[PDB]
């Protein structure tokens, strides 16, 4: 399998359950944009990471480095909001 | 001055616009509930407040104060998430 969208539908489905139980809703295309950004910046996360603060704080650091190095317009507008909400959910 | 449903449609319309531009969407019912909660804890905000980080931080303190006195179970589950997104917008 060499699909470009591996894990995408699972990620979207999980993201959408976690966010919807806090009253927030992301468009599918936007959820997919975020996922592609996450696996670009932090490909180790699905493989070795968990839904805990240490790992999610690391994903944050790595996304921030990416912004600093590439400018805040190669980044999806929804990346910081979604990251932030997941951080809080993990708290 | 706040009073029942007064200001509610306008508050909701601005809130939805601000959130939506960041790729986060709230149901109208959740936004109404968030408004009723804000005006309960911080009725000064429409009257004397401004849409700035300092006043929003006060609103934040007052919502946590309300949680402390009445317990986590009394407050809408979307309250903290919405407040947090608006705080980022204001940064
Ligand atoms: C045209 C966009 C305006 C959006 C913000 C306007 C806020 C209206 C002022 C609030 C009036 C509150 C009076 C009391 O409290
Ligand atoms: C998903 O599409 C998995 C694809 C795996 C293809 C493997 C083919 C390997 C061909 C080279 C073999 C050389 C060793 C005999």
């Amino acid at each position: 399998g060499v699909s470009g969208s591996k894990g995408q539908k699972l990620f979207v489905s999980v993201l959408q359950r976690l966010l919807s139980e806090r009253g927030l809703h992301v468009k599918e295309s936007s959820a997919i944009e975020f996922y592609q950004f996450l696996i670009k910046v932090s490909p180790w996360f699905p493989e070795e990471g968990g839904l805990n603060l240490q790992d999610w704080k690391r994903v944050g650091r790595e996304m921030k480095r990416y912004a600093a190095e590439h400018g805040t317009d190669s980044i999806p507008k929804q990346a910081a909001p979604i990251w932030l909400q997941l951080r809080e959910i993990l708290t």
